[PDB]
């Protein structure tokens, strides 16, 4: 792809766990779109997850993609455990399924689609589509219209 779609993710929670939301921000060939839900009850990371993988599920075709975000989590699933968490059928050695495995399943599904460049940031200043995204996932958390049906404790 001689272009890149650009996307831009975060997510949050009104305490934790609560009332969450996240948004989302793609841009591809000038066009803008934007994603942003929210949901009852679910914890920040829950969200973190959901912002981009709703953002790379818009994409339908495989595509090239620059994904930032501030979320460690996401940043630690995906540059630390998730290669393993895969080798071990999604399990902990005490054989339970590994922790938001409903998600990660999902962006693992969205890794093998896209060719994805993540780009972890740091900070709003810089970044202005972050910060609308901050903005978006607190609005959905103000107003949810979905539950998340894997949040399980």
């Amino acid at each position: 792809m001689l272009k890149q779609v650009e996307i831009f993710t975060d997510g949050s929670c009104l305490g934790n766990p609560g009332p969450g939301g996240y948004g989302a921000i793609l841009r591809y060939k000038q066009h803008e779109k934007t994603f942003s839900a929210g949901f009852h009850l679910t914890t920040n990371n829950r969200m973190e997850l959901m912002a981009a993988i709703v953002a790379l599920e818009s994409l339908k075709q495989p595509c090239e993609v620059i994904l930032s975000t501030d979320s460690q989590y996401v940043r630690q699933g995906i540059t630390q455990w998730i290669h393993n968490w895969k080798k071990r059928g999604w399990k902990t050695a005490d054989k339970k399924p590994v922790k938001n495995v409903d998600l990660w399943q999902r962006l693992d599904a969205a890794i093998q689609r896209h060719t994805i460049n993540w780009k972890w940031v740091k900070g709003h200043a810089g970044h202005p589509e972050n910060e609308r995204c901050d903005e978006l996932a607190r609005t959905a958390a103000e107003s949810p219209t979905l539950e998340d049906v894997g949040y399980q404790p």
